[PDB]
């Protein structure tokens, strides 16, 4: 009958409010620094090679800026990418369509092929689930008939779940895409979180950079795209249900204080 | 039992794979037939003017200019307006704009105009999507089920107005999906996109482009609603607030709705590819 929502809306706006302020405290220093840092290099360029203008150079910035939207992009490979990243709605955004027909072409296949690759993933998930149903099934039964108790047992096992599919599916992809890509380590994790979350920025891509690779390896991190995405979707569910948990556990809390407020005063 | 329902599930999903990849060859075709001819006339018409730059300086190192090219390609990635006219500009960390990037992380849209640089903020985009996603997602689920509740109730009078001669009961449910999908679409998507051309300068075609692709939580990024540095009313960046949350709900239940279509058609063409071969030809 009652909303709930607009308490969750509060809530949201508010993390949303301090996740900003924590944002800006640990990014504008590093973004003015490079400002100033940058507008140190535009005349120490510039006096640098006198036959530049005060006025060309700044043809030369307003053409390479306007080269913001191209630099192939569209090899078969590349294609086959952009159109990896619309179905799973990953939308690095590295890859564009620029011309009109494109962007029709984008919408109609979004539309059409999020739904699709919903079912195909929804199947991976089920499969995985299933092996890892067995898999539970001999350590609970190892682990099972010591007196350990029965609704820990579960927590035990989203203990194994988190660690072993963050192994799987976090750390040692991303210790490939390391040694591939050249990214750091937190860099590679990063990538990780923000592809499988299908958030997907773009500030890294898995087959960007030129650096020549071993044919195994867009194949493999396809492999890798398909199968992490349902790890996420898991652990994320998993996150709400936690969410939910300690939700109550707070309501309740809440009313356990205003309880001992409410007759400690009728302690009159 | 336990066993003989997996072999079938493994076998649909398995098809549904091959589909997906017979899919995605078909879009990357149909996608670089589209794309790439404009893009070797673009690159071949700044090499045009690369070397019209370089037959007019020839003091200028020369080989110089690409790695100014370099720099200014690693500045951009972190947004600049890099010329003398005008050093002044304002920042990608306000808290403006550092909520509207957390509202990117956690809507899981990821637009990437603005990302974190730094190590820290790294570690804290991880740490705020994997909690702030479910908790948006349960935000988003309150936000559907309270939409989907008004639109029952509009649908319950016009399940009457229409009761003249002739009328159905499980079939008037076309007539509601009909004006669930015309009137979303109407609210969330058309009228915000011309609302997004007159403010933002878009085409219509981009507007609408950028709806979709912002309420799918594709988020590519080419194009975003608060992004040029034009004045902005203020009573325009809550009131889009407001619509992606709201057009975040509606295009679920779209994508949804497209996945019933797909799967009655799936089964629709395979009973009549299993009657086209129980024929084949008499
Ligand atoms: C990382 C960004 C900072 C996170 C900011 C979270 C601050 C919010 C702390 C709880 C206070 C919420 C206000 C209302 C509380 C209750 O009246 C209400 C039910 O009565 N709780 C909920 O609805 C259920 C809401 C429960 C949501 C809790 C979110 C989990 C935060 C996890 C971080 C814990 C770190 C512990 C060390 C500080
Ligand atoms: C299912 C409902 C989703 C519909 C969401 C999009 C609704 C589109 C309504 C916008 C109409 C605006 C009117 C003016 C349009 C022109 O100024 C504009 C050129 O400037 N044309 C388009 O944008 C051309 C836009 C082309 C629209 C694409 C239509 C593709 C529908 C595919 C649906 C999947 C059906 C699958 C059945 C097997
Ligand atoms: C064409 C220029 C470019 O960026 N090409 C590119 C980038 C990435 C790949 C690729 O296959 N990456 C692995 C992958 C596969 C699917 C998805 Cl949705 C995402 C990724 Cl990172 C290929 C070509
Ligand atoms: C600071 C530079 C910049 O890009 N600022 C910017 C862009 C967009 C907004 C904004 O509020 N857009 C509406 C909106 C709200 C939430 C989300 Cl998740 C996405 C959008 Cl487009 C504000 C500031
Ligand atoms: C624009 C997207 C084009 C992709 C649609 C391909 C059509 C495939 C038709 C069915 C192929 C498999 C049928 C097998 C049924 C037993
Ligand atoms: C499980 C088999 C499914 C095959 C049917 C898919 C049909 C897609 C239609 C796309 C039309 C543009
Ligand atoms: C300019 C309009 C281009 C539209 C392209 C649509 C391609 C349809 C392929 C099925
Ligand atoms: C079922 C075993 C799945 C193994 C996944 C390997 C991921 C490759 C890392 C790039
Ligand atoms: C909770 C995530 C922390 C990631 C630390 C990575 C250090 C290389
Ligand atoms: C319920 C009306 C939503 C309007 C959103 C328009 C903002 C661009
Ligand atoms: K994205
Ligand atoms: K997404
Ligand atoms: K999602
Ligand atoms: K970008
Ligand atoms: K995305
Ligand atoms: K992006």
């Amino acid at each position: 009958k009652w909303k709930t929502v607009s308490t969750i809306f509060l809530v949201v706006v508010l993390y949303l409010i301090i996740g900003a302020t924590v944002f800006k405290a640990l990014e504008q220093p590093q973004e003015i620094s490079q400002r100033t840092t940058i507008v140190i290099q535009r005349e120490k360029f510039l006096r640098a090679h006198p036959c530049v203008s005060d006025q060309e150079l700044d043809e030369l910035i307003q053409q390479i800026v306007a080269a913001i939207n191209a630099g192939s992009h569209w090899d078969l490979g590349s294609s086959f990418f952009f159109a990896g990243t619309v179905i799973t709605t990953i939308g690095f955004g590295n890859i564009s369509p620029r011309t009109e027909g494109g962007k029709i072409f984008c919408i109609i296949y979004a539309l059409l092929g999020i739904p699709l690759f919903g079912f195909l993933l929804a199947g991976v998930g089920d499969q995985l689930g299933t092996i890892f149903g067995k898999g539970i099934a001999k350590v609970e039964d190892t682990f099972i008939k010591w007196n350990v108790s029965q609704t820990k047992i579960r927590i035990i096992s989203t203990i194994i779940f988190i660690l072993f599919g963050c192994v799987l599916f976090v750390a040692l992809p991303a210790v490939i895409f390391k040694h591939i890509e050249g990214w750091s380590a937190l860099d590679a994790i990063y990538f990780v979180v923000i592809t499988l979350t299908t958030i997907g920025f773009g500030d890294y891509v898995a087959g960007g950079s030129d650096i020549e690779y071993l044919d195994f390896y867009k194949p493999v991190v396809w492999f890798w795209i398909l199968v992490g995405l349902a790890y996420f979707a898991a652990v994320l569910s998993m996150i709400g249900d936690w969410l939910r948990v300690i939700a109550k556990k707070t309501k309740e809390a809440v009313g356990e204080f205003r309880a001992h407020a409410a007759e400690w005063t009728a302690n009159v």
